[PDB]
């Protein structure tokens, strides 16, 4: 008869106290367990735990559970948080016998009219006001269907919270609507709820409501504890919309479920003004009331609207996979650059499209080189500059305290002294207070001031002069270094989350890539990021005007991902329109705009020479043909000036080509080859795939341009399109064949090594056109430019002040500094299974701006040794070289496994910084397949600056050695130090697991595997009667490095043996570190618990006496590893050794006496008896129950059986009988008694101090003490002992008798002098004394309350080594 109980606990809110480290102690009817340990006033558990307990289902229903959360700080004992008190039949007795996800209060018996002390969430089961004042809206796009330009939305804004819904008038046909109404929302503070969900709704006449929009607003990031506490305010201020992209094509949008809230929002939806103050009275009410005219005036002078000019470097667009076009870049900030509006001017906000090229190994990449495209914006935005000076300066010193902390742990790694690391600490300190004496921007004579600036400007204020105060607490107060490294997190997460700046009206800039008409990847780099202050450096944004490293995602990509689309190098800037003039210091290179025209002719198929014949379009015109724009159509603007004269002109080991086929039938036939069968990447007529060869000083080393599959296409290789009017030739290709298609597109591979005045040609006007005059070619014209640079006086600011021009802006770089990549990658490990051999076989792709490579394959390994150097010769970066020194490119290296038939799959990518030392350590950089680890990578990366720069004109140590030929290896003092190591192994047996699939652990067995030198165990023949392996001593030698870093964790497995192969693996192991592994009966009974009186003269006699126990045994101070699941820890254990060089019992229980009960009834009578459940035996004691008696003498004799491990523990409890009712529960203790055999003492049997016979110290063990000691001669490797009639030896050392009994009496009960001498020899051992248990009981409704002493003694004695001595009476 047994139940259990599953607590799952989620989340807390909102808890008391500060700065707290809270911790559930869960306990279930007296059995306690704890959750993982958690960080700040709102925690996230998420932990699950379990409980069982052997009695009736009328006497367990009745039991409650403890939800009892405690702060816990690592000096300090538990202080009380909250505690409740449910019943378990109020889950039992529900449906599903069980609460999901159910809402908790909290609360301290210190103070029970308190209400709540926080909240909490949790799942259980049992198994057998506020004025919400909001004005105006704009830029919302439209979401009805066309045939009032842009205003096709009706918004009205709808507001929940705490389960409260109320909405707003509705406004119909108007983009930027005028509200200007107050929701009162009547939620009563606090409540479950934290974050509000505000929607703009567009209404719709006949169909469902579409969303516009969704934004929360946390009211902790808004409001404080505390005298600097303070009720949630807000506003009035602009707060930004995010969700689904603008362009309303009708139909089902794929992205629709961005906008309402969940996931990041991929584009910016318009903005809300509205405000929040707390008018807070217990009288609840809701209202929606029109505002007067006095409320508008309010908020005007908070919108002003100050011009903002952004500036956006494309230096590199990298990374790049499935191109289909060519690829432009737009940067727009809120509806300002959204290039589909067509409201902007020609300038627009795009770069010019580019067409990529393949990279050489794996990727392509835009072929932007020394000439980087910009985009400069301008848009309107209110001075919040007083906010995000506030929040820069915040977050700036936030991240020199954790790069200053990693910096710390960074030595510690290189193992530093600890002089060494005090000055590391001192100096993160005497930094971290210059960072923080720094004065905030005052914002009490600004206008512009909410009440919410102005409590966030007191909470800041006093809040880092708290930092200050612990700056110099610590300054003097010199602890330990972990007693610094707790307060090291604590200011870093102040400092983190004081930097929130909920009224961030600026919205993000978000960077775009379109191929064509479709935008596929995204980023929004925060506006306080890149944002100017006049005031300074520690003002400034983390990248404002610094080279940014930028991944880009795809709309609803909330991971990571598995295929990155790209990677850019964006040197972005943003600003005032009259701080516009401090570009000036951070500009680098010749800025320019090219101020260009087209002069165009023509030779058709009949003239044979160029001239006029046949072109119906103007000569001197734009890109477009059809719109004249003469030379000095463009000329230099308020500050430029030109830079040259006008000219004729457009703008390593190994490589990887790539060759195209093509092919064409009739709806209903089969593909045939056409005239246009062996084309160009984009499908027209050029020299076929075998005319294209091997350039001069390289050459070929595949045999043959072969036939590649590893692409997105069917079963043929194919990609199909279908013929379209009015041109001869077909459109738009996917890649599925179908019935309908006329044309498709196939590709190959292979690979090689290394050992007429500039115009550009078409075959007709507006058609494919390109720089080099073929056979195919119609058309012709000549690229006209003349490079204008902004003048010297004004320096590169003037780019911003190109407005009215009617053209492209260019970073052009004069020169190109020279690198030297070396990719030192040794080994890799715990890495993914994606084969069905349940292995892998890894390569890591390694880039670095645009040239790429990748490792061999290691195969089917998933702890792999590359030992290989991937070297970059001359890659270019672009730049000052002190600018690519401090922020150089992004390494990415992502790991494949490599299939021979089908295709490769990802198996998890690292970000890595290289470093500019001459010789740096290898380090671990942690694998991620997005959602999850999957890996540790032991990579290096070497960048060194070359000799010389190469110039771009206006329009190194040895290599390592070689570990195979044309394959470099890392080098010999950057290798991690393997060495030969013998390894002696022990294994005896495995304890404490659960079930695990469908059936129990029978059989299990240990297979050690170290380095992949796999040795076996045997085989536990059947746990559950024994738990012991049958073969002790083992051998094996491993490689294994020196260093604990570089050092794999062991790998250990465990297995259980079923039948016909079907064994399961049921556990692993991790060992994380190895610096373990290199005068009667009654006159005995009576002095021992102290009574003089009954005792009599057996205490005079020197007789001896057992230790009785009035408390816990747990009070005696008297290898092991533990066995690891993937997910929550410690499961079981095991017991063995490992050292490094270069089974059923016969129990007799008694229960003799029990003493200190209390009256339960309320008649005064209190009856006692035992029960006691071993397996499947049960006591039954209400038959003797001892009736009305505070202490009982129960003295009776229980004869049982015991097995290891499944009857190795003793519970023993009392239950106090009744007239009608249940007999109720009086409380409970515990023994485990597995741990008393398991220890090297053999403390099984205490000792009492002299060996006798008979009498009261009758002996009762096995054997004899002669015979235990040689018993601890052969199991410890002593040499064998020497008996006399008077001495006796152990260790080969010679005692005697007087050493016992001198003063003392030589009683007649005594037996021989070679037991009592080899008795006071164990005693020399650390052996307990003789054993008799009064354990305290402890409630099942209290855990701290004890509940009387229960004294008894146990006989435990294993059957294999002898026979134990007769019971004797109590
Ligand atoms: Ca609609
Ligand atoms: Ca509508
Ligand atoms: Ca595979
Ligand atoms: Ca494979
Ligand atoms: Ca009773
Ligand atoms: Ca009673």
């Amino acid at each position: 008869q047994d139940f259990q109980i599953r607590v799952q606990v989620i989340e807390g809110r909102q808890l008391p106290g500060v700065n707290i480290k809270p911790v559930v102690k869960v306990t279930a009817a007296g059995q306690t367990k704890r959750t993982r340990i958690h960080k700040g006033n709102s925690p996230l558990f998420n932990e699950t735990l379990f409980f069982n307990l052997f009695d009736s289902p009328g006497e367990l229903f009745d039991e409650p559970i403890f939800i009892t959360v405690v702060d816990s700080r690592s000096l300090r004992t538990d202080a009380l948080l909250g505690e409740f008190r449910m019943d378990v039949g109020t889950i039992y007795r529900e449906p599903r016998h069980a609460y999901l996800r159910k809402w908790l209060l909290l609360s301290d018996p210190d103070d029970f009219s308190a209400g709540a002390r926080g909240y909490l969430k949790t799942s259980l089961c049992v198994l057998g006001h506020f004025c919400l004042k909001v004005f105006r809206a704009e830029d919302l796009p439209q979401m009805d269907d066309a045939v009032n330009k842009k205003n096709l939305v009706d918004p009205f804004v709808e507001v929940s919270f705490a389960g409260k819904m109320l909405c707003s008038k509705i406004l119909e046909k108007t983009a930027n609507p005028q509200w200007n109404q107050n929701i009162t929302l009547p939620a009563m503070f606090p409540s479950m709820c934290e974050k509000m969900r505000i929607r703009i709704i567009d209404w719709d006449r006949l169909t469902h409501n579409d969303i516009v929009a969704t934004t929360y607003l946390s009211m902790s990031k808004i409001s404080a504890p505390g005298y600097l506490g303070f009720l949630p305010t807000f506003g009035p201020c602009y707060i930004n919309l995010y969700g689904s992209p603008r362009e309303f094509t009708g139909f089902p949008d794929p992205y629709t479920e961005l906008n309402t809230g969940k996931g990041e929002g991929v584009a910016y939806r318009g903005r809300l003004l509205l405000s929040l103050e707390t008018k807070l009275v217990e009288h609840s009410e809701q209202k929606v009331e029109d505002l007067p005219a006095d409320d508008i005036l309010r908020v005007e002078k908070y919108l002003r609207r100050r011009k903002y000019s952004l500036f956006a470097a494309f230096y590199s667009a990298t990374m790049l996979q499935d191109v289909d076009d060519a690829i432009q870049f737009e940067v727009s900030i809120g509806n300002y650059g959204n290039k589909f509006d067509m409201t902007c001017l020609p300038l627009a906000s795009t770069t010019q499209y580019s067409r990529a090229v393949f990279d050489g190994c794996h990727y392509y990449y835009l072929p932007w080189g020394n000439v980087k495209p910009v985009v400069v914006l301008s848009s309107y935005w209110e001075d919040i500059s007083h906010r995000i000076e506030t929040q820069n300066q915040l977050l700036g010193i936030a991240d020199r305290l954790e790069a200053g902390l990693e910096q710390v742990h960074l030595a510690l790694k290189a193992q530093c002294s600890t002089e060494d690391v005090d000055s590391l600490v001192a100096q993160l300190t005497d930094e971290l207070i210059a960072g923080c004496s720094q004065p905030l921007g005052d914002i009490h004579e600004t206008p512009s001031a909410t009440h919410l600036d102005q409590y966030l400007y007191q909470l800041r204020t006093h809040h880092l002069s708290q930092i200050t105060e612990a700056a110099l607490a610590l300054k003097l107060g010199h602890s330990e270094l972990p007693a610094a490294l707790e307060q090291a997190e604590d200011w870093l997460l102040r400092l983190r989350a004081l930097a929130e700046e909920p009224q961030n009206s600026l919205p993000d800039i978000v960077i775009w890539m379109l191929q064509g008409d479709k935008r596929v990847a995204y980023q929004r780099v925060p506006a306080h990021q890149v944002l100017f202050s006049r005031r300074g450096a520690n003002y400034c944004g983390k990248n404002c005007g610094k080279l940014q490293t930028i991944f880009l995602k795809y709309p609803m990509e909330k991971v990571p991902g598995a295929r990155m689309p790209v990677q850019i190098r964006v040197k972005l800037w943003f600003g005032l329109s009259v701080d516009e003039k401090e570009f000036n210091q951070f500009a680098e290179g010749k800025l320019s705009v090219f101020a260009e025209t087209y002069e165009n002719e023509t030779k058709l198929a009949l003239v044979g020479n160029w001239g006029t014949t046949g072109l119906t379009y103007p000569k001197f015109s734009d890109v477009t043909g059809k719109i004249k724009l003469p030379k000095d159509s463009f000329r230099p603007s308020a500050g430029w000036t030109w830079a040259g004269d006008w000219f004729v002109c457009p703008e390593h080991l190994s490589f990887v080509e790539e060759v195209f086929e093509n092919q064409t039938r009739l709806p209903g036939g089969q593909w045939i080859y056409m005239s246009d069968n062996y084309t160009d990447v984009n499908g027209e007529k050029v020299l076929p795939k075998d005319d294209i060869e091997c350039p001069l000083g390289w050459k070929w080393e595949d045999e043959e341009w072969s036939t590649d599959l590893n692409r997105a296409v069917d079963e043929q290789g194919w990609e199909y399109s279908i013929t379209i009017p009015p041109e001869r030739k077909p459109k738009h290709w996917v890649p599925a064949e179908k019935m309908y298609y006329t044309h498709r597109r196939r590709r190959w591979v292979r690979l090689r090594r290394r050992d007429g005045e500039g115009w550009e040609y078409a075959s007709l006007f507006g058609w494919k056109f390109h720089l080099e005059y073929r056979k195919t070619d119609a058309f012709r014209r000549r690229r006209w430019r003349r490079r204008m640079e902004p003048l010297e006086k004004t320096g590169p600011a003037a780019v911003f002040a190109l407005e009215g021009a009617l053209p492209t802006i260019s970073c052009i770089f004069d020169y190109g500094n020279r690198y030297h990549l070396r990719c030192y990658m040794y080994q890799a490990r715990d890495l993914a299974a994606m084969d069905k051999d349940s292995f892998s076989d890894p390569y890591a792709i390694v880039s670095f701006l645009h040239q790429s490579q990748k490792t061999v394959v290691v195969k089917n390994t998933l702890n792999p040794t590359w030992d290989q150097t991937l070297i970059f010769y001359e890659i270019e970066i672009f730049g000052e070289p002190a600018t690519v020194a401090e922020q150089p490119p992004s390494i990415v290296v992502e790991l494949y496994d490599h299939d021979t038939y089908g295709a490769d799959e990802f198996m998890g990518r690292c970000i890595c910084q290289p470093s500019l030392e001459r010789m740096p350590r290898l380090a671990w950089f942690p694998l991620t397949r997005g959602s999850q680890p999957s890996g540790e990578l032991l990579a290096s990366f070497e960048l060194i600056q070359r000799e010389k720069p190469a110039i771009h004109h206006i329009p190194l140590p040895y290599p390592p050695p070689q570990r195979e030929a044309n394959i470099y290896m890392v080098p010999q003092n950057i290798k991690p130090a393997l060495q030969r190591t013998a390894i002696e192994i022990l294994a005896w047996g495995l304890r404490n697991m659960k079930s695990y699939q469908l059936a129990n652990i029978s059989s299990p067995s240990l297979v050690v595997e170290c380095g992949g030198q796999t040795v076996q165990s045997c085989v536990i023949r059947n746990l559950r009667k024994n738990p012991n392996f049958d073969i002790c001593t083992l051998f094996m030698e491993v490689m294994l490095p020196r260093e604990e870093l570089y050092c794999p964790p062991i790998t250990v497995k465990v297995i259980d043996n079923r039948q016909f192969g079907r064994r399961p693996v049921v556990g692993q192991c991790t060992i994380r570190s190895l610096e373990s592994f290199l005068i009667d009966w009654w006159s005995k009974f009576f002095a021992s618990i102290g009574e003089r009186e009954k005792c009599g003269s057996y205490l005079e006699k020197d007789f001896d006496t057992l230790k009785v126990y009035d408390t816990q045994l747990e009070n005696v101070e008297a290898n092991t590893f533990k066995l690891y699941r993937g997910k929550t820890s410690v499961i079981g254990e095991f017991k063995g050794l490992f050292k490094i060089y270069p089974q059923e019992c016969l129990v007799r229980i008694y229960i003799v006496r029990a003493f200190g009960l209390q009256p339960k009834d309320p008649n005064g009578k209190c009856d006692p008896y035992i029960k006691i459940s071993i397996g499947k035996k049960s006591v039954s004691d209400q038959d003797n129950y001892i009736p009305c008696t505070l202490e009982p003498v129960f003295g009776k004799m229980f004869e049982l059986t015991c097995t290891l491990p499944l009857e190795k523990d003793l519970k023993i409890t009392l239950y106090d009988y009744d007239l009608l009712s249940k007999d109720e529960k009086i409380g409970e203790t515990v023994v485990d008694l597995e741990n008393r055999l398991l220890s090297k003492f053999g403390a099984r049997c205490g000792l009492p101090q002299t060996y006798c016979v008979s009498g009261p110290n009758q002996w009762r063990d096995q054997l004899r003490p002669s015979q235990l000691l040689h018993l601890f001669c052969q199991q410890h490797r002593v040499k064998a002992p020497v008996y006399r009639t008077d001495r006796v030896m152990f260790q080969d050392k010679e005692y005697s008798i007087e050493e016992i009994e001198a003063g003392r009496i030589p009683n007649p009960h005594l037996g021989p002098v070679e037991e009592r001498l080899a008795l006071h020899v164990l005693q020399q051992q650390g052996l307990v004394p003789e054993h008799v248990e009064s354990r305290p009981l402890y409630s099942p409704l209290q855990p701290d309350i004890e509940q009387g002493k229960l004294q008894m003694w146990v006989d435990l004695f294993p059957k294999a080594l002898g026979r134990p001595g007769p019971p004797f009476n109590i």
